[PDB]
């Protein structure tokens, strides 16, 4: 689907600055040309409200590109006369993307006059002043709600002459309440409009005197991981290569024993072998465990699919970024077949077909036919345990031989060789490394986000979500391996690859805790350097206030940190703490759900509201907001 | 717009109840449908999956008639074969809504077991058990959050053979845990199959021998409030008329003189006048100020305007079915020309126009040409006293006799006699009695809902709604009275009357303190009297939760409250009691916006954190949840 132009925003020519909407597209008409990507409608105006499906925002023409927000846009074509009008220009870390302007459209030139006194053009048509402070930011005079400011990312910030100053990015907030504005300064978008539109990274860098980060975007049939780091070791080099995969990491192994004749050191928790080669394959987890980077040690770091946005990736090549140079390491290579911004295009050796009602199999509202599945090796992704469970049973009841994989089954649940259809969540992609006849896309995952609902504190929820383009590629490639391969999906609608939550930085700082002994000051250094390195997935800089948060979470029960640890669930400090506190006060948890088993020995004697720090899943117990420790974090988010 | 079937749930005939879905309309088909109201699509299976443009819900078929819940579907047609399907039946008390169900549509059969075991079929094609409880209500066996139930009203309670026991209206919550399921009976569904087609009040009820409550859906101008009460006095009975604006019920006063003969006693907090005539006309809110109803004062209490959703109406109404039969007084008649479930119908003398992109004046994203109101008299509807100011701004420099009206202004801005072009709120409908040449209606009004957010305790919010079947008709209603009309339009789209939030009864409790002189247990009973009366706008049963928190809201300051109610505010008492907790705690209030006023004879002295007792609006100061007010707010939430 396409990006569709639904109204405009008319800003004054002559005296003060003032503005007006004007519709031109209804929900209908908007859905049609989405599909289509052909908009024959006359573009005007220099402020564009935009529309996909699922949201709306603005778009400000400068200088003959048309701009908006990458969170809003994506790598999504805009709806023009000829069809759909590919970026220009997509900037992840600055948020902002570019199409060319349809012919003849209006458009803002950049402010001159150097001018504090700011104007910020609302999707509402409303021209609210606003006080520069810095480069990408300025303040609202009148503090407005948080609410009042959406849908109005990509709208411009007007000087009191009517010329661009930057694009409205983020509203800075605090408890709900916008109090200042970040936007992209207008000389970003004359420095992207100056340089090259193309970059190469899809051959190796060379490696350099001084030290340096490089990035290599080659597809996984390139051998980022085998190729790549035998190149260089075949050049006389200490090499470093990491993955999140520990089935991954032992299996480039086992690939460079057989294949290049080379007995590589291994470095995973399960397994760890050490020859003197100069090449070591280790996960990120195992290389967090070591300590990092011990000085003179390797020459070059290959981080591998730094695409990534599990915290260990993050905490693991942010522990890379900080300690290489400094170690003697000479290159560091972000290597990834998807970097941010990816768009997913066809695979010459897949065959993509979309399902449909037609099927004796019900899978997410559509239908697998019996025939698409009944003999050879099939891959069927779910978003859930449940639906694996769900699904494998009804095949089972079919006599086809069907295995369900998630977290916490052993990998030997999958027969390597017989007809085979496995049922799985996206845990095979760190478990497995298997390829298939075909794959079945449900093209929706779960994802957790943060929520600050001050009800006391924050909210972290499990989401259901659609499938970015990261998440599409990893799934799809897991056919069309060297030979052909079949995809069946449920839907082609694909979300922004290349941005994550700031429940993932709040999973970083649980991680240093629990599994890394890192301070919360150890880690903020270490996510610092992530976030300063541009051509990686991008986040909302929350480590001044997450660092806070796990500061004053002191004195954890021990005992509670070994167990939550072992059981393998998503925060392990967080639990263990909240635990910590119930415990101490001989008061029951926000509930009886597997989360806070831990707990289960003590019931009998619990008793009373809950000393509730912060939301991890449902709250069934009476709460109390009494708890030191509630305040400590309530201080936190209004800081 | 029509409800559109866009997929269904298929049951198990067989062993143990399953489900699964099947999606058969995408975004694209069900906007087209929904528009046109042709659905040529097959209808199988029992539990349907309907949608909206902005909702999705369930539909159940029972004995051959296609089942939803009112809150869903309102009183919008059905997409069929021939055409858009007009409901059958439209239960608002019971939030059930029927429509003949289309060929192929496999229709379920009432239970008849009697069992207690039920099984509640969800969106997600989920099975749920749930233990019958009594008439209309079951307990979850498990609780689940509020979340997951959404999207699921509408579909079926079947018992443990696969019948029908009910269908799913509401879910039973506390702190957004859904622990028990409401659902309407299977019984009073063929209840409904019995309710007339025509169901006859459009003409004034015989005085009855006993106490009774009769309804009078007769169109506006019928004489309901002149023509009705002056039959009823010629018969030898005392009558009193009730309305919710003083314009309206002064003006009642002159047409009755000149033209029926009697000059009534007028009782407005303005203006009373007494002349010991069989007739009275007052405002509820004079009625509510006196103290309500005095034994044998009146034989027939007419309650004008009932489907008004004000504080004041609810109120007065509910005063008046409290007191009435006690007061001696033998008929009540709730009188409205649009009672709940009110479709808006064509007018015979005015002709609609849909505004369009072709007009000098900028109004809604659509556009208004100088023609159509350059001279003559216009009302045009905005649905904020900031629009309105724009509006009256932006006509005033194009040389028209623009006017702005809204709450706080007097009504003399409005010229009797002369070309205008008002610029009102819905304030216009109490304060101003005229007509105009043409009606330019936003189609979009202000309401305030609750939102019980435990940051710590609930939220009263302002939000912008697409106007509903009675807003429609009130403010179209305002040309072609007794001449030509032209009525022009920014949308068709009209969302359903008949229905209110729970901050309309946190008014109630305010007005009683604030204004009445009533103790929250008062306010209570006679609420009590509104919600138990059929055939009434409806409402959630907030009351005792209402009751509880105002209860405790003690010892208020008196200053502070005057101050308050003076200024004419929305909750004078909530925002006085704030205040009183503030200025006794000695700190600063939630924000220094105008709500705040009254404490700015304190500024200097405040300071520190605000004891926060609930949300008004933004709070931009740093708070404190330990003030005892609010841990008592908070135990009221707990059920
Ligand atoms: C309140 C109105 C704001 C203008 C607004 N923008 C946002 O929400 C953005 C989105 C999200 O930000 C991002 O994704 N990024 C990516 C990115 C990359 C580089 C630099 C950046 F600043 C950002 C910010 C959080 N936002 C923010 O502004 C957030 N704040 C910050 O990121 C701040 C800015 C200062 C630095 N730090 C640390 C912050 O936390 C406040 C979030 C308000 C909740 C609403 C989120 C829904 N937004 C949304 C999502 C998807 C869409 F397709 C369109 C929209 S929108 O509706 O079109 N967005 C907007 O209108
Ligand atoms: C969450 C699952 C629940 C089944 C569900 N139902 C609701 O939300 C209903 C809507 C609203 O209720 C009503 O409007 N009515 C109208 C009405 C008239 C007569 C008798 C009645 F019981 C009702 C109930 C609040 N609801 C409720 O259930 C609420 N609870 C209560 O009313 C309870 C029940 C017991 C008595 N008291 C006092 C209550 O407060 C819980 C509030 C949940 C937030 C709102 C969710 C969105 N609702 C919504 C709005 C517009 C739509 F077109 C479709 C939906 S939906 O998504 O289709 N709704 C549902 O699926
Ligand atoms: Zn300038
Ligand atoms: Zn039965």
């Amino acid at each position: 689907g396409s990006v569709v132009i639904v109204g405009r925003i008319i800003l004054s020519g002559s005296g003060s600055i003032t503005a007006y909407s004007q519709q031109t597209r209804g929900l209908l008409g908007c859905i049609i040309t989405s599909l289509t990507g052909r908009d024959k409608n006359q573009v005007e105006g220099e402020v564009q409200v935009v529309s996909t499906a699922t949201q709306s925002f603005l778009a400000t023409c400068v200088n003959g590109v048309c701009w908006t927000v990458y969170h809003g846009a994506g790598s999504k074509t805009l709806a023009g006369p000829k069809g759909p009008i590919t970026q220009m220009y997509t900037n992840v870390d600055q948020d902002l993307v570019g199409w060319q302007a349809p012919p003849g459209a209006r458009s803002l030139t950049p402010c001159t006059c150097g001018s504090s006194d700011l104007y910020l053009v609302t999707r509402h048509a409303d021209v609210i002043p606003v006080r520069r402070r810095g480069d990408s930011r300025g303040s609202l005079l009148s503090p407005r709600p948080v609410s009042y400011l959406k849908g109005s990312s990509g709208g411009p910030l007007l000087c009191p002459s009517g010329h661009a100053v930057g694009i409205f990015r983020a509203a800075v907030c605090t408890r709900g309440v916008a109090k200042a504005v970040d936007f992209v300064p207008v000389e970003s978008m004359e420095t992207t409009m100056r340089s090259p539109v193309f970059t190469d990274n899809s051959s190796p860098p060379a490696v350099p005197q001084s030290f340096q980060v490089a990035h290599l975007h080659a597809p996984t049939g390139s051998g980022k991981s085998t190729k790549v780091p035998a190149a260089y070791a075949a050049q006389g080099y200490k090499v470093l290569v990491l993955n999140p995969s520990v089935a991954a990491t032992l299996g480039f192994g086992a690939y460079m024993s057989k294949a290049h004749g080379i007995d590589p050191n291994i470095r995973t928790g399960v397994r760890t072998i050490t020859t003197g080669a100069p090449v070591t394959y280790s996960t990120y987890g195992k290389f967090l465990a070591d300590g990092g980077c011990s000085g003179g040690a390797y020459d070059i770091i290959i981080c591998d699919e730094c695409h990534s946005t599990d915290s260990t990736t993050i905490l693991g090549i942010g522990t890379v970024l900080d300690q290489a140079e400094t170690a003697g390491a000479r290159l560091v290579v972000l290597a990834t077949a998807t970097p941010p911004g990816s768009v997913t295009v066809p695979h010459p050796n897949i065959e993509e077909v979309a399902l449909s009602n037609t099927g004796e199999i019900p899978f997410y509202g559509k239908a697998i036919p019996i025939e698409a599945i009944r003999g050879g090796r099939h891959l069927i992704f779910c978003h859930s345990k449940k639906k694996c469970d769900e699904l494998a049973a009804k095949l089972s009841g079919l006599g086809i031989n069907a295995v369900a994989y998630y977290r916490g089954l052993d990998v030997s649940v999958i027969p390597t060789i017989g007809d085979v259809v496995v049922v799985a969540t996206d845990a095979l992609m760190t478990g497995y490394t298997g390829d298939f006849d075909s794959v079945i896309d449900c093209n929706t995952c779960v994802t957790q986000t943060v929520d600050f609902s001050l009800d006391p504190t924050f909210t972290i929820e499990t989401t259901t979500v659609p499938q970015d383009a990261v998440s599409r590629s990893q799934r799809r490639g897991r056919t069309g391996r060297g030979r052909r391969g079949i995809y069946r999906f449920v839907t082609p609608g694909e979300r922004p690859s290349g941005m994550f939550d700031s429940s993932v930085l709040c999973e970083c700082y649980d991680a240093g805790c629990a599994w890394y002994e890192l301070t919360p000051a150890e880690t903020s250094v270490r996510l610092r350097a992530y976030l300063n390195t541009p051509g990686l997935p991008v986040c909302q800089d929350h480590l001044e206030f997450w660092e806070s948060v796990f500061t004053g979470l002191t004195h954890i029960d021990a005992h509670f940190l070994s167990q939550t640890k072992q059981a393998g669930d998503n925060f392990p400090y967080l639990v263990a703490y909240q635990a910590t506190v119930c415990a101490r006060a001989q008061a029951p948890p926000p509930s009886w759900d597997q989360m806070w088993k831990c707990l289960i020995r003590l019931k009998p004697t619990l008793h009373g509201p809950t000393p509730l720090l912060y939301r991890l899943g449902a709250v069934q117990n009476e709460v109390t907001l009494t708890h030191p420790i509630t305040k400590y974090i309530m201080a936190c988010m209004s800081a």
